[PDB]
């Protein structure tokens, strides 16, 4: 509808109302729901919630069918009293009921396209059970692999993270500007704002600090990138940022958010994090709660009460302005008009029963090209990868048989759809013999089983990882470890004298050391998804030849953390020559450099690549442009993963010896050869002064062109003279 | 000599004068040293020093003795056209030849007293060897026993580490106007300026980063105490700071340093530090170097050569002005007037042989009393000590015999001097069998050999620990853990029978869970020092009961760090009434207390306190006054230290749940009952704000008084009303 009309039914809404418009509940609290019903009377009790507010929230958070949907929305409708109808909003984080790959393994892909669609197939399935809104993407930084929640991130790089944070923006929403007529997309709600990843000692919640510069370095340009392509909403985040809640952080929320990155949708709350800033003790009570995230600009509380208890006695003493209120509230409408609410408030849902949509043959196709583009080949000695179709595979360990390989954060699709490893086995391969374990023990029975089954075959599949309840929110370990039975197991099975492959499944980097050197391949699958069995078997057989890279580093141990590849220099830095030395920035026990560096991954084949010339000088403001051409040299067709960085070499803060500035996947046939040409913008040069000016510096900048942060050729570009 | 005259002095020097006067070298670039001659002629090619530098520097660095200085300054004093005396400068950290504990054991010993003593006579002993410097206290806050270097901190507590700070510059400087006139005190040097102890991951001379707030509230304030209490001299940090390196961070030094904090005395790079700015990437050149580190109001640059052979150019061209060279010049040449140098540049030396006074009896005795103080009992189960002195002792590990006792940063003290803990033992316990075994290996042979003295005595004395080696500067370990081998033996022994109580020496928190449960008492001794064999015999002994408390949190694991007692909150904290939950701040595979806390340690006496009666309210800017009656119940004298702490339940910034603003040591005879009393002005209830005002906030306060972070009463003060 016109504007006027949204702006017309603001005016019309009592205090009552719009304070009400500001809450979102689960769907049991809300009549004509039909799945869990039993929780609604005690619930509703626990949060003093009565009709007069049920029947006025703004939003429903985690229906869990079309038809609860439906039935919500239906009940709402008979009894609001101005036709408001509500916003439905989800976790569909990496799908819905085709699972990809969790994000992380999404990051490994350096994959754009894969990105995109893995969200493309996610709204179409989402929308199909009546879901408005996606909790996704997370674009929080992670440097630390004991917070659970790096599964969420795509990784450790601002770059990375950025281009498939739009991605999935785009994948999600297509054309932001037409919601309310392309009712298969979704609005996208990038989160958590800000800086959540880098959680103190990776413990769930708690405190962060770094400083502001630090901040809009690298912390922030994830997020600003999602928004500046369309984001419809934002989420808060749970920690302080500099010693305030993120949820009441004014100068957060109101001057950079809304301010500086233009942004003007509906701020929601992470769940709880309203009521929470009193445990954060930055307010007293439920009335100073209201009231600082009101100030901040937060529009719609998550599940807690601050806001419909106290924002009425609030706005009639005059501690808060009914204005701010009234802006909130038009937010929230402005979003139900994107989505088409107002004229479809069941969103193509009423007289079209789209089950077909959900779990198709093609969906579950994309999900398997995601998984096969995903997986990370860390190890392959002696070409033992990809087995032949007639190689005798004994397939042992926890993840052999496991159902659970459809990741955290998982919300809606179902382990009995998913391919297990020795399903995704023996449609590939003739001779199979299974012995499975347990995650966390091994028996001597398990043993005596193992090495017969390994005696009769001729190679091993050693299939190791995670429950995936070991990380997502809330799921933090102090030590990146898998199970000492799990690193036992590898010990014994090298022990049989065949030859070893192990699938790794899991949702965080882990202490990886001992499984490498105890076989003779090793993949990281990460967690696939629906397809993970076939991800497996066709990475395994070669049907599809590995093409993932690190897009976080894999630790020599818990203690080396945080390591990531984007470091500073140090006044100390230990190089080649001075190597050995005692007054250098080292460890005594282990080596400075991570076990397993950002953009590393191997291949069944072999590249080369050649950086055309570059020029020695470039003006203030100009873009360079990068062109190389790469060659398969193998007689086996695959991918690539081009990556240029970016150093510094002098400036007025201490820079990162390299930044990612530019990737592009490159699909080779054997003997194929491809140009590809990269623009790094000025922006690619520019970073933030002490002063917090975005800046760009005359002076020197090195060029690394390559397939790996390690493995790279460098050049040399003096930037000076004038502007543009 | 007059102030008249010091600038006299300035205005007669030429530029190259000017420029060397704000160089430091070692001895052996000087002519007259009598000590690494044969250093001298390449070296100086190295540095491309001639006669006119080395003629006319300013400051010597690490003098080997009373005969190098002397021989030094006469050979300069007969060449040096104006004659402006060498000042000389050396890192007496904890102990000149009698070696004291190390600070960080001194911190544990929560003793002011013990503090200042220890550095009264290092100063006496380092004077007496020529010495007018000290590169001590070091005041860099700690929460990461990663880093080497937490041995020289006094640990994870600003205000203790504030307090402890001033005590030690009382004791080497007394009365900071006198020293021309008291020439047994010396100069105090405060370290490292700023932040230092904050590396990433506890790799040495790794990044920093924290919020400037951040800085002000706990990485500032020990610094600032020291300077306030007097030190005349700081030293710069290798760290950047914000992004830019500590030695050229105008803002850091010019504004914060000598604006805010008021600081008028010579700044010094740590060692190479001036140069070390053009490897963190913030000066191309040593051009740019020096030009950025004059600007920062660097005085004195330590054994590298920008200044050297990059000033006189940077004048000449104006890109730097004279005037910021003078005034580095006259800061060195008062410092010089300070120490009485333009009277007597041998100071007090040179008619007067000081041998008498290093490693006196006297001073000894001072030491053995440091390191009974700062001991740790971290368990003592059902009273296996104090051993009585008829006990048959099984004196087994690698710290039974080792020499190295004596701690990091022991520059001139020599182990020859130190008491080992056999000696030690035999001279309180008439039965002593002991078997040594290696710091890394426990060979079959050391088990059976073990065993055999094991079953001959009646208890076994387990003494574990670290080589110095294995922190101290640039000594990272990213494992907080003794060499496998210890914990190997620890578990061994267990099996023996026979009660054990573990003697741990060493430089750093370590993982001790093991230990703890390996054994059924466990003492912490750190480094004693000099005495070490003595502090270990009279505490076992009981002829001096333990009183020292944890000054730093041992934590359950490695990944658990950063772990400290003035920790957030957070939103959503783990209680006593949720814990089980899933969607609360902890981990899955640890607890979030650390092993032992701050403030943690045993005794064998008990005693009971009790805090009279407290008001209800307080008016902002008013004090609040502390009444505690402490009573010994037992038979046995010993100490006690009372811990005074406060919280700040709501504020504008989240507070700690906790932080130390009081503590006094109190030694009590068996049954003696004394009374103390506590002052928390109105700046103990005080911080900073997000516009980084430091700030009181009308509200509620506790107030905790008890003997460790965990063991305290608990009472509540709201304040409000007006201002005093
Ligand atoms: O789910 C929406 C939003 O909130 C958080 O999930 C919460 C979790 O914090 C806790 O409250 O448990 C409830 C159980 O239903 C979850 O909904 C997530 O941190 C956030 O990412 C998510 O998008
Ligand atoms: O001792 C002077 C001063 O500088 C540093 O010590 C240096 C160390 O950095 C390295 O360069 O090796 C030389 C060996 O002589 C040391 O002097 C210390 O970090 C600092 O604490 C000390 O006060
Ligand atoms: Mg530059
Ligand atoms: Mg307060």
């Amino acid at each position: 509808m016109e504007q006027e009309k949204v702006q017309e039914l603001v005016s019309q809404m009592t205090l009552d109302e719009k304070i009400a418009q500001c809450l979102q509940l689960s769907p049991f609290l809300f009549k004509g729901t039909n799945k869990n019903a039993e929780l609604t009377g005690p619930l509703l009790q626990e949060m003093k919630l009565t009709d007069a507010h049920t029947e006025n929230a703004g939003s429903v958070l985690g229906s869990s069918s079309a038809l609860d949907m439906i039935g919500i929305q239906e009940a709402y409708l008979k009894t609001n009293r101005l036709g408001i109808p509500l916003v439905f909003m989800a976790d569909v984080i990496h799908g819905y009921k085709t699972v990809f790959p969790i994000p992380l393994a999404l990051g490994c892909s350096f994959d754009r396209e894969t990105v995109r669609v893995m969200a493309e197939v996610s709204a179409l399935e989402a929308t199909a059970d009546g879901h408005h809104v996606t909790f996704s993407p997370m674009l929080d930084l992670v440097r630390d692999p004991r917070w659970g929640r790096v599964m969420e991130s795509t990784g450790e790089d601002p770059f990375l993270n950025s281009e498939l944070g739009k991605a999935m923006v785009d994948g999600y929403q297509g054309d932001a500007s037409k919601l309310n007529e392309n009712l298969e997309q979704m609005a996208a709600c990038v989160k958590h704002f800000a800086a959540y990843g880098a959680a103190e000692a990776g413990l769930e919640y708690n405190t962060v600090n770094m400083s502001t510069r630090e901040l809009y370095q690298n912390y922030l340009p994830a997020y600003n990138a999602a928004i500046q392509a369309g984001a419809k909403l934002v989420m808060t985040a749970f920690n302080v940022v500099d010693g305030i809640p993120a949820t009441m952080n004014k100068w957060l929320n109101r001057d950079v958010l809304r301010g500086e990155m233009e942004f003007d949708g509906v701020l929601i709350s992470a769940w709880g994090a309203v009521a929470e800033v009193i445990n954060h003790g930055t307010a007293r009570n439920p009335k100073e709660a209201a009231q600082f995230s009101m100030e901040a600009g937060v529009d719609l509380e998550m599940m807690t009460t601050c806001y419909i208890h106290e924002l009425k006695g609030l706005i009639e003493e005059g501690k808060l302005s009914e204005n701010l209120l009234d802006e909130a509230v038009l937010r929230m409408l402005n979003l139900k008009n994107d989505l088409g609410l107002f004229e479809d408030p069941y969103r193509g849902l009423k007289n079209n029963d789209r089950t077909k949509d959900i779990l198709t043959d093609e969906s579950r196709g994309k999900a398997r090209a995601a998984g096969v583009e995903s997986a990370v080949l860390l190890e392959n000695k002696s070409r033992l990868l990809p087995l032949a179709k007639e190689a005798k595979i004994a397939l042992v360990g926890p993840l052999a048989t496991s159902p659970d390989i459809l990741g955290g954060w998982n919300v809606y699709g179902e382990e009995k759809d998913g391919i297990n490893v020795e399903t995704g086995l023996r449609e590939v391969f003739e001779t199979v013999e299974v012995v499975s374990t347990e995650y966390t023990e091994l028996s001597e029975e398990d043993k005596v089983a193992v090495k017969a089954a390994v005696q009769n075959m001729d190679v091993v599949v050693l299939a190791l990882g995670e429950k995936n309840e070991w990380g997502g929110e809330a799921g933090s370990l102090a030590t990146i470890r898998l199970p000492e039975a799990q690193y036992q197991l590898a010990k014994f099975v090298q022990t049989l004298g065949k030859p070893v492959v192990i699938t790794l499944f899991n949702g965080r980097p882990l202490e990886v050391k001992e499984l490498a050197e105890s076989s003779d391949a090793l993949l990281e699958l990460w967690f696939p998804g629906t397809e993970a069995g076939r991800v497996t078997a066709d990475l395994l057989s070669g049907a599809s030849n590995p093409s993932g890279k690190l897009s976080m580093s894999f630790p020599q141990t818990t203690g080396q953390i945080p390591v990531y590849y984007n470091h500073l220099r140090t006044g100390r830095p230990q190089t080649p020559e001075n190597k050995g030395e005692r007054y250098v920035s080292h460890y005594l026990d282990i080596p400075n450099e991570p076990f397993y560096p950002f953009g590393y991954g191997k291949s069944y084949s072999e590249f080369e690549l050649k950086t055309s010339s570059l020029p020695k000088e470039l003006n203030l403001g100009e873009s360079l442009h990068v062109e190389v051409t790469i060659k398969n040299i193998s007689d086996i067709a695959g991918k690539e993963v081009i990556q240029v960085y970016l150093q510094d070499v002098t400036a007025s803060i201490s820079r990162p010896v390299k930044e990612l500035k530019a990737f592009e996947k490159v699909a080779l046939q054997a003997g194929e050869e491809k140009t590809v040409t990269f623009e790094l913008t000025s922006e690619a040069f520019s970073f933030y002064n002490h002063q917090l000016e975005k800046v760009q510096e005359p002076g020197l900048h090195r060029v690394f062109v390559g397939t790996s942060s390690e493995d790279v050729d460098v050049f040399e570009v003096e930037v000076g003279g004038y502007v543009l």
